[PDB]
């Protein structure tokens, strides 16, 4: 009976989340949370069914989509004080989990992220009315500079949504290396000229968190040292999704707007 | 379909709050919204019973668990210019401990004996340790002269303080003699120490303070009231003792749900 007392990002880091778009946290969880992590995460992959989609080229394991609505311990995790207090604080409201996924990018054949903002996707296919909304990523692997490290434009949010081509009907090609929505070089080239690229490092058990409308992207991973991240969407539950305007599953876009609460300590 | 978002104390408010043990922010309330409240209060110091306090006179002096009978009150502590303070403060989610409105009429009003509150929380209720605060709102301008509550600044720094205890019950943890309150020698040490301050503000103004600060009050001799509303929130993880209580709910909470804030709806 006792959980650590809530912790919250200093002004400085709230400073440098809000000029940035992101922030890296190291050593959120250690080595044996982290373990629990990935046994689970495996446990997804093999058992998520339709909700896991595989790498074009080789069939590999890509993504698992909507775990915390299916995994007692991926439903604590999103309620853990270690998160969501700090998704509170940097979304100023309660929040409710729009999206959970695992990206396994593995060795050697961990295929590519194009360019996008997330929010232009939640906004577009699942009716999300602002880019109130956050990813926290989980580091399942030490994230280095050779094995496909998450990239962003920083202060790249600062513009909003931003022209992006569509391309098909509905939502398969929404998790898919080729992305329904991406910037065209162009739009690309320019940010990057302006504002330049970072791909945040840390060790396993690092949270990065991200903005809903930063620019992002990440090369394929062709070395040897597979890079498992599982991200966590915290949407401000004023800003729910309008599901009127919603075309995706409830393991990709949620429906249930209930604010989470902190996991408390128990004897089990 | 839009709630302001979230506010949060700044660095300094917080330390502020830790140093001296209370803490104002003044108007968060607009006239309007106080004056909802004051019609709400009067409701519920004419309907409410048992849970209602009189004063010499039988003035009514004080209403109890106001939130968890008027739908307004259930409203008010669930509110986004409250709650992220009290979680933010206490590090953690929260719940109502106590809720009672206490009315000072002008000319009126009694002598609050110096004491903390977590002394009574502790031993009649069972919280186990002081990670709790009140929230005291202004339904009107508090002043020099008509009684505020008073503190010791950093009174709260050591621990809780032996006191006297007389009577057996809980009749008279309501009452302006109350059950425990502070010895006259360890009061005078404190006050040598630490001093003594009765923070002002304008009505709709927010008093935070920590539920082992010691207070005390005056009676009223403005020709104005001074209305509180006084909303204890309790550390979930705090919740108190349920095997140990021996006061009902509506001194003593024992439905420990994380409060939630409330959200824009078009009713
Ligand atoms: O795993 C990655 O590098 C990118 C994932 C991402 O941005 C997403 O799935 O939206
Ligand atoms: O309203 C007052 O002046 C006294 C409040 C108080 O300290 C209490 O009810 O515990
Ligand atoms: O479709 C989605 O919502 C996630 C986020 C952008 C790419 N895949
Ligand atoms: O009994 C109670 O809980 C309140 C707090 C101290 C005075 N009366
Ligand atoms: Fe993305
Ligand atoms: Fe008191």
């Amino acid at each position: 009976q006792i959980m650590e007392p809530h912790d919250t990002l200093s002004p400085a880091q709230v400073d440098e989340y809000r000029k940035n778009g992101f922030l890296v946290q190291e050593h959120v969880f250690d080595e044996e949370e982290i373990e629990l992590l990935r046994a689970e995460a495996a446990q997804e992959f093999a058992s998520g069914g339709e909700r896991v989609t595989v790498e074009q080229n080789t069939g590999i394991v890509r993504g698992v989509h909507g775990c915390h609505l299916y995994s007692e311990v991926f439903g604590r995790l999103v309620r853990s004080p270690r998160l969501l207090p700090i998704a509170r604080q940097l979304l100023r409201d309660d929040v409710y989990v729009h999206q959970f996924k695992i990206n396994a990018k593995r060795a050697f054949k961990g295929e590519v992220w194009e360019w996008h903002q997330d929010y232009t996707f939640w906004h577009h296919e699942d009716g999300m009315p602002a880019p109130r909304a956050l990813s926290a990523a989980i580091f399942l692997d030490e994230v280095t500079e050779f094995n496909g490290p998450l990239t962003f434009v920083p202060g790249g949010h600062g513009s909003g949504m931003i022209d992006a081509d569509v391309k098909g009907e509905g939502w398969a090609n929404t998790l898919t290396a080729s992305l329904k929505y991406s910037l065209d070089v162009e739009t690309m080239r320019g940010l990057i000229e302006r504002n330049g690229m970072v791909a945040p490092k840390g060790p396993r058990g690092s949270v990065l968190w991200f903005d809903a409308n930063i620019p992002h992207s990440s090369v394929p991973n062709i070395s040897p040292f597979d890079r498992g991240l599982v991200l966590i969407t915290y949407n401000s539950v004023e800003n729910k999704t309008d599901v009127t305007r919603g075309t995706r599953p409830e393991w990709l876009a949620a429906r249930d707007f209930t604010p989470l609460t902190a996991l408390q300590a128990t004897s089990f």
